[PDB]
């Protein structure tokens, strides 16, 4: 599978690992449920929703997650599992997460869109 650009500058992109069960996409304002695993561009894992044994839930389009996630999940179909490359300016930018993510880090995310309400 190939990288598919999500943004106009083609820097936010995804790889479809598993195609969705239908062509439904979540509307703005949906409470979306996902599985995810985050890694650095070295492959090292820094977090995964599986580590807490339940899906991760956030409201789409509200801006409570990093820009790459709002734009990325909005492009996904129900049931789709994709692999995202999120540049720093689509994530935490020049900020660092203590002990986990250095400043100006590209983030790799494996996201599976389970459902939404
Ligand atoms: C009350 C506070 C704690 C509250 C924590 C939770 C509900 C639990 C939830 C599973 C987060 C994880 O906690 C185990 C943990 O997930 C990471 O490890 C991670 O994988 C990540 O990157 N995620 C989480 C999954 C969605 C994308 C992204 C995100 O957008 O996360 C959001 C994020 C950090 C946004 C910042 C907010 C500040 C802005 O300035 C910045 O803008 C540049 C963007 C998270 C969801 C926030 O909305 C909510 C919180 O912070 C972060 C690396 C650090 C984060 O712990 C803090």
């Amino acid at each position: 599978t190939d990288w598919i650009p999500i943004s106009q500058d083609q820097r936010l992109k995804k790889k479809i690992i598993t195609a969705g069960s239908s062509d439904e996409q979540p509307p703005i304002g949906s409470k979306v449920s996902v599985h995810y695993t985050g890694t650095l561009t070295s492959g090292k894992k820094f977090d995964s929703s599986l580590d807490r044994g339940q899906p991760f839930v956030f409201t789409l389009g509200k801006g409570e997650v990093i820009r790459g996630w709002d734009l990325g999940v909005k492009s996904m179909k129900k049931g789709e599992k994709s692999y995202f490359e999120i540049p720093s300016d689509y994530a935490y930018g020049n900020n660092a997460i203590p002990g986990l993510i250095p400043a100006n880090s590209t983030l790799m995310f494996e996201i599976e869109l389970l459902s939404w309400k």
